[PDB]
C-alpha cells in the first residue's frame, strides 16, 4: 500500500521503518520541508535502520492510499488541512497522537477520517530513535460520518502487531484524556517523576470527579474511581518516567496543554461543568510556557 506519513519524529519514524520492512511504499511529510525524510531507528532487538526517504512529494500524495498522520496534537490540524486538497477525496486519513480536540478542528474535511492510540513507545534520543517497547494501536472511526476502515487495521497488524478496529476509539481516548489530565501537567508543575504523584491522592481524585462528570455527560459512562485507578496502574506502571509534558516544560517546547488539560474545558463549558482543579492546572502550564 502507499502512505505518506506526516511527522517524520519518533513516532512516524517507527511507522515508516515497519512499512519499509514490509515492502509499503511511503514517504514522509515535514511541516517545514527537507529534501528527505531521515529515519534512523534502533528495534527491539538491537537492528538498525537507517534510511533516507521520500518527503513532501505532492504527486506522491496525490496518489497515496493512507495519510498516517504521527504530529503531535498542536500541529496536526493545520497540516492536514493544508494537504486535504491534494489527497485524494477517498483516501483515508488516520491521526495518532496524544490529547484530544482534533477532530473538533477537522470537521470539514471530506476525506475518511480516522483516529488511533497505540502503546508502543519510541523514544529520541540523540538523532536516534529507539524502538522501547511493543504494544497495541487502536484505531476508529474520528467523527460519526466516518464508516468502516477496518481493513486498515488487518494491513497495519502485519506492519506493526498488534492493531485493532475499534468502533468505539472515542471512549478509549477519553479514558487516555482523562489519564494524561493527571499525569501530564502535575509533572510539568512538579519537575518530578510521574510516581511522585502518588503521594497526592487529594489532587488526582479531584480531577478524575472534574473528568468523570465531563466524560459522562459526552455519552460514555464512566466513574471518578474507575478513571483514578486507571490513573494509579498508569502511574505504577511509569513510576520512574518524565512525561513528555514534562519533557516539554524542560526544553523549552510548545506543550500539548491545549488538547489535553484544554479540550477537558472546552468540553465541561460546553455541558456547564465546573473544573476548577482542571482549570488550574491549565493556567499554570500556560504561564509556564509563556516564561519561553
Ligand atoms: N504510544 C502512543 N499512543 C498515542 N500517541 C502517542 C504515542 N506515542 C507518542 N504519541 C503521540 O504522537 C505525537 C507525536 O509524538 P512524537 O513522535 O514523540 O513527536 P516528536 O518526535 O515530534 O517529538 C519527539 C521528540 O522531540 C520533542 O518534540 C519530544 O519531546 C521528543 O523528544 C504526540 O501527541 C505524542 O504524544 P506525547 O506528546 O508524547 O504525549
Amino acid at each position: 500500500m502507499k502512505i505518506t506519513v506526516l511527522g517524520c519524529g519518533a513516532l512516524g519514524q517507527l511507522w515508516l521503518t515497519a512499512l519499509c520492512k514490509q515492502g509499503h511504499e511511503v514517504q514522509g511529510w515535514l511541516r517545514v520541508p527537507q529534501p528527505y525524510c531521515s529515519v534512523n531507528l534502533v528495534e527491539t532487538d538491537g537492528s538498525i535502520f537507517n534510511e533516507s526517504l521520500t518527503a513532501n512529494d505532492p504527486d506522491f500524495l496525490a496518489t497515496s492510499d493512507l495519510l498516517l498522520v504521527t504530529l503531535k496534537a498542536w500541529q496536526v490540524s493545520d497540516a492536514v488541512k493544508s494537504l486535504a486538497s491534494t489527497l485524494p477525496v477517498t483516501t483515508p486519513i488516520l491521526l495518532i497522537h496524544n490529547g484530544m480536540g482534533t477532530i473538533e478542528e477537522l470537521q470539514n474535511i471530506q476525506q475518511p477520517l480516522l483516529m488511533g492510540t497505540t502503546t508502543h513507545a519510541a523514544r529520541r534520543d540523540g538523532n536516534v530513535i529507539i524502538h522501547v517497547a511493543n504494544g497495541i494501536t487502536h484505531i476508529g472511526p474520528a467523527r460519526q460520518q466516518d464508516g468502516d476502515y477496518s481493513y486498515l487495521a488487518d494491513i497495519l497488524q502485519t506492519v506493526l502487531p498488534d492493531v485493532a478496529w475499534h468502533n468505539n476509539i472515542r471512549a478509549e481516548l477519553w479514558r487516555k484524556l482523562a489519564v494524561n489530565c493527571v499525569i501530564n501537567p502535575l509533572t510539568a508543575i512538579w519537575n518530578c517523576p510521574n510516581g511522585e504523584l502518588r503521594h497526592h491522592p487529594q489532587e488526582i481524585m479531584q480531577i478524575c470527579e472534574e473528568v468523570a462528570a465531563v466524560i459522562e455527560r459526552e455519552g460514555h459512562h464512566t466513574s471518578a474511581e474507575d478513571l483514578r485507578d486507571y490513573v494509579m496502574q498508569v502511574i505504577d506502571a511509569t513510576a520512574e518516567n518524565i512525561s513528555s509534558m514534562l519533557q516539554d516544560i524542560r526544553a523549552l517546547r510548545h506543550t500539548e496543554i491545549d488538547y489535553i488539560n484544554g479540550f477537558l474545558l472546552r468540553r465541561a463549558r460546553a455541558h456547564g461543568i465546573a473544573v476548577p482543579e482542571n482549570t488550574r492546572l491549565f493556567e499554570m502550564v500556560k504561564r509556564k510556557e509563556s516564561e519561553y
